[PDB]
């Protein structure tokens, strides 16, 4: 119950006893981000991403190129949720680093669960994709 961020896709706020559930957001298709010539990405907000070799967390599903392995590692800080899938494909752009996908869950009641983390920016130098999902699921206004 103390540390959940690496265990299950849930966050416990011990100051108000509020559990956040992002674990029910597991799926076969997951959430999809339609993106340019690079392609459309599949994203598992929890678990592992399918339509690509199961065990990735973010992958272009049309080419099955991994851009983050499924490591259930979410981040709860300053009332803004985040989850990261790193070390998918090796990036030969700048340094010998991998491509990683970071999803920033902006706690905003401006969308519902059908909405999804879109790609707002992609730093091709650090080989990092920045997704953002404005969702009240991330922080529930109680």
């Amino acid at each position: 119950m103390k540390s959940n961020e690496h265990d299950d896709c849930q966050v416990t706020n011990p100051s108000t006893g509020h559990l956040f559930d992002l674990s029910s957001l597991s799926g076969r298709a997951g959430f999809t981000a339609a993106y340019s010539k690079s392609g459309v990405v599949y994203m598992s907000i929890c678990g592992e991403n399918e339509n690509c070799p199961p065990g990735v967390g973010a992958c272009f599903g049309q080419t099955r190129i991994s851009v983050g392995k499924a490591n259930k590692r979410l981040r709860y800080v300053d009332q803004v949720l985040q989850l990261v899938y790193k070390d998918g494909s090796p990036c030969p752009s700048k340094s010998g680093l991998s491509y990683k996908s970071v999803i920033s869950f902006v706690c905003r009641p401006e969308a519902g669960p059908t909405n999804r983390p879109m790609l707002i920016s992609l730093d091709k130098q650090t080989c990092t994709l920045f997704f953002s999902w404005h969702t009240p699921l991330a922080c529930e206004p109680e």
